[PDB]
């Protein structure tokens, strides 16, 4: 009774830090956008007026003629930028114009949020060793729906990526405190089964979130509505890494796991914070990643049940690898496909964590099994801040990112071969 109401409890609270770490890509959608001219702000047909007014793109985005030419002279977006507001009302990107020269703001604060994330967690062990796990979670709760509410109300970019920091460094907390709640009420028989829990948790936050972004089309707004619910949560609340390096044959199994905890972390928070490159619909997108993380999450425990530990986990790495490569690889032209193909390779990627999340424990023996899974939470929460970042190498070309976030994953998994079991 109490072990099923308290997980319930856990999921809800999961569902809920899902939600807050996608919103970026909602309330940091990048409308389509164009220096504000004066000739577009004898009237003609506006396709006609936009293109005497708006030199072409590859529809410029951060171009204008600087006297209306009918038919070098281009200009910067002297007097800003003009953003559509067909699906959102507003967004940080057309708040504080992380567009063009400050396009790589964007994915910074996509990179500071994840610094939060790595910087609350290794904050938070040794408060959660020194302090009541309750307490932690009870206080992370509470950080977490104060950064998301100030954060929503941020008057400027550095104040708003300051408080998504300190809302990171809250969930962080929030997820050391469930895994360890959920760990010690746990037999260590159903440990698998209370993971893959979590797991679809997290799935079912992402179509709360495809749910809450699409009825409330106002960052501001759904910011402050993805926050609030931990106001709520807050409410009802109530062997070092030397020695483990040290021993000669663990260093490729410790080698392989963090690698594979890097890569997860890596491609999912370079590729799930990004999903308006993966399909033309957001919305849509968000929603399929939870309904196949669901069924994706299920076969990757069925397959680790009867196909074994470390073959699972290679099959969901070289899936999740090879499925987003395919994806920068078939014709844009086919966009049904390009967003079946990243459902798929999320869908694996989370299959993948499941995996490596119930092999790490297996790897080790009982004395280094926890530095262990340290050590492979920290390089993921490594390759989540750097994931973000190799985005700007879409600069010379959007199929460089997701060409990393491809061959990452796959030898990543042909680098999984290599485990014991
Ligand atoms: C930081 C992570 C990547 S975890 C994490 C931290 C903060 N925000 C989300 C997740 C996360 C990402 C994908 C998941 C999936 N699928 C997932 C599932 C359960 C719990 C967290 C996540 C780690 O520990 O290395």
């Amino acid at each position: 009774r109490f072990q099923v109401l308290q997980t319930m409890a856990l999921m809800v609270s999961i569902m809920w830090l899902c939600t807050q770490s996608m919103l970026e890509n909602f309330s940091a959608a990048v409308p389509s956008h164009r220096c504000w001219a004066p000739l577009l702000d004898g009237s003609l047909s506006p396709e006609a007026l936009l293109a005497i007014s708006i030199p072409p793109g590859p529809p410029h985005q951060c171009r204008r003629f600087r006297q209306p030419q009918w038919q070098a002279d281009t200009e910067p977006c002297v007097d800003g930028w003009v953003y559509d507001r067909s699906i959102f009302t507003s967004t940080i990107v057309a708040k504080w114009n992380l567009v063009c020269d400050s396009h790589a703001l964007k994915p910074m604060a996509q990179s500071i949020y994840l610094a939060g994330i790595l910087v609350g967690a290794a904050v938070c062990g040794p408060a959660s060793d020194r302090f009541g796990r309750r307490l932690v979670l009870t206080w992370s709760y509470l950080q977490m729906a104060v950064s998301g509410t100030a954060a929503a109300f941020a008057p400027t970019f550095p104040v708003y990526c300051l408080f998504r920091f300190l809302l990171a460094f809250a969930v962080a907390g929030v997820m050391m405190n469930t895994g360890t709640l959920l760990m010690e009420w746990t037999s260590a028989r159903a440990r698998p089964l209370v993971m893959t829990l979590n797991s679809l948790g997290f799935s079912f936050g992402h179509g709360l979130t495809a749910a809450v972004a699409y009825g409330v089309r106002d960052w501001t707004l759904l910011q402050l509505a993805v926050s609030v619910p931990f106001f709520l949560c807050f409410l009802y609340s109530w062997a070092s890494l030397g020695t483990l390096l040290r021993t000669p044959g663990l260093r490729l199994r410790t080698c392989i796991s963090t690698l594979c905890w890097f890569a997860f972390g890596f491609t999912f928070f370079g590729l799930a914070l990004d999903l308006q490159a993966l399909g033309s619909n957001i919305f849509l997108l968000q929603v399929l990643i939870g309904v196949v993380d669901i069924p994706a999450k299920m076969g990757a425990l069925l397959l680790l049940s009867r196909l074994g530990r470390r073959p699972t986990l290679a099959a969901s790495l070289l899936l999740a690898g090879l499925c987003i490569l395919a994806n920068t690889l078939v014709p844009h032209e086919m966009g049904a496909l390009r967003s079946a193909l990243a459902v798929l390779g999320l869908g694996g990627v989370g299959a993948a964590f499941t995996c490596i999340t119930i092999y790490s424990s297996e790897l080790f023996p009982t004395v280094l099994r926890m530095t262990a899974v340290g050590l492979g939470q920290m390089a993921a929460r490594g390759g989540a801040i750097l994931g973000p970042l190799v985005r700007l190498l879409g600069v010379h070309g959007p199929w460089l990112p997701l060409l990393v976030y491809g061959t990452v994953p796959v030898l990543s998994g042909l680098a999984a071969l290599l485990l014991p079991e």
